[PDB]
């Protein structure tokens, strides 16, 4: 869908840019500074999900650039199996957030985040 | 969910880049100078869908900036207006899309665009 590769670099920049605020909004319910409010938390997480599976296909081949490291394309194998496993993990926080609990919420947000860490430690210029 | 406006700003900013994306890339589809695939353009419609209800929560008080116009904090009626019109006229073209029907999707996104425009038009600094 992009017409130079400039443009699938803006698109997953942005991708990224409202998953991390979907995701990082959470962090004062996890930690309990902000009430539990089951429902909000869901249909919060129900957006996060939409999102978390887009920023994959802007990094198709020849679009190289941004923060991106050129590892991401020479080692495909390596990079689907890190986004598969961070959009497994996002199936773990869903299934917590349709369940309304706390604890698990907090568990599966954990393992989200290291995921997303974990990509970025070896994928994302620094 | 922001802590500064300028977060607010980067936030809505990379919803309306995404919100682009989907639409526009539909755009050989309704040409005809790309095959029309109902499903696929059934899930593509889906995340505009999800997409289209993000950025106006990012125009919250205080949140002045970028190339939004004042206006759209004075006028919050005119703009929560032009808001829903265009998330009115994201259903008719999810309508549209679930019924599999190219005339209808072609029509249905016509009127997405004019409001999009539309709300430049008054709230979009040029
Ligand atoms: C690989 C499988 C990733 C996972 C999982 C996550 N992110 Fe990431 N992110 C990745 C790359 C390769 C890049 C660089 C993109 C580019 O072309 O520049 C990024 C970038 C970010 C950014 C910065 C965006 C910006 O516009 O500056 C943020 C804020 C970010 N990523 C956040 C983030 C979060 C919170 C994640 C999990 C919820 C997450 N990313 C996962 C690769 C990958
Ligand atoms: C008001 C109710 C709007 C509707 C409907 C749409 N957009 Fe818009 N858009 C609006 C504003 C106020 C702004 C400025 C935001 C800011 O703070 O800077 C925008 C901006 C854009 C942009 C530019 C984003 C950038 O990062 O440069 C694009 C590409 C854009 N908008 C596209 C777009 C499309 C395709 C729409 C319908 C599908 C659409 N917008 C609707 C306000 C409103």
């Amino acid at each position: 869908q992009f017409a130079k590769p400039e443009d699938a670099v803006k698109y997953r920049q942005s991708a990224v840019t409202l998953m991390a605020s979907h995701f990082g909004r959470m962090t004062p319910v996890v930690k309990g500074q902000a009430p539990y409010d089951a429902a909000q938390i869901k249909a919060n997480v129900e957006v996060l999900k939409t999102l978390s599976a887009l920023p994959w296909a802007a990094f198709g081949p020849g679009t190289e650039g941004g923060d991106a490291r050129p590892e991401i394309w020479s080692d495909a194998a390596s990079f689907k199996q890190k986004q598969q496993a961070f959009q497994d993990n996002i199936v773990k926080l869903s299934a917590a957030a349709d369940a309304g609990d706390l604890d698990k919420l907090r568990a599966a947000f954990g393992d989200v985040g290291a995921s997303c860490k974990a990509c970025h430690d070896a994928y994302r210029k620094k």
